[PDB]
């Protein structure tokens, strides 16, 4: 699972559709965890999708990531700001691989 | 269109679900405003559905109020705390009936 003091423990190293992206980020193998409300470790991501399922906001869409080991395909906090805290998608991730945490 | 000093003009008198409601309320003709981040004048509010059909994060839902010479439906702002503050509803609804204030 998720640590749940990546922000703390990693480096932002870049931005993706109007959130941070902590890292390392090596593409395409490793692609870190995308989000600061809402954040979704993209290494551990298997694409279940039990959390786009879940979330009554739609703070998820599909993100494309060719070549990664874990899945080709990611849950991307596009619009982690809507999130209204339901902690829905935290305990639905078979792979416990997202960590909310309010402003 | 809607009062946009209406958070000061208005004294709150209830509450439905989640959000504060804005008097005077005199079921069923005069029930006032629902909302404070999205408020919703539900006297000026006739149905038409533009703001539903414009929210990209499910802020509202069909509400029935059944005896209101406006409408008998209006858009009540259940998820305002979701708004990501588009300001789509408050230009597309043709009444004006929407005021959104960032907190
Ligand atoms: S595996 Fe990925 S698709 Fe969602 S339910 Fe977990 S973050
Ligand atoms: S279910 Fe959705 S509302 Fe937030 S707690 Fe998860 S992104
Ligand atoms: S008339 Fe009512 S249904 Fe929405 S578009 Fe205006 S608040
Ligand atoms: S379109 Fe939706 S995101 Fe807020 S500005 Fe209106 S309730
Ligand atoms: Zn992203
Ligand atoms: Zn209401």
């Amino acid at each position: 699972g998720i640590d749940p003091n990546y922000r703390t423990n990693r480096q932002v190293v870049g931005e993706h559709s109007g959130h941070k992206v902590y890292g390392p980020v090596e593409p395409p193998k490793v692609l870190g965890i995308h989000g600061t409300i809402v954040g979704v470790d993209f290494d551990l991501c298997i694409a279940d999708g039990s959390c786009i399922n879940a979330c009554p906001v739609n703070v998820f869409q599909w993100y494309d990531t060719p070549g990664h080991p874990a899945s080709e395909k990611k849950a991307d906090p596009v619009n982690e700001q809507a999130c209204i805290f339901c902690m829905a998608c935290v305990n639905v991730c078979p792979v416990a691989a997202i960590d909310v945490k309010p402003p």
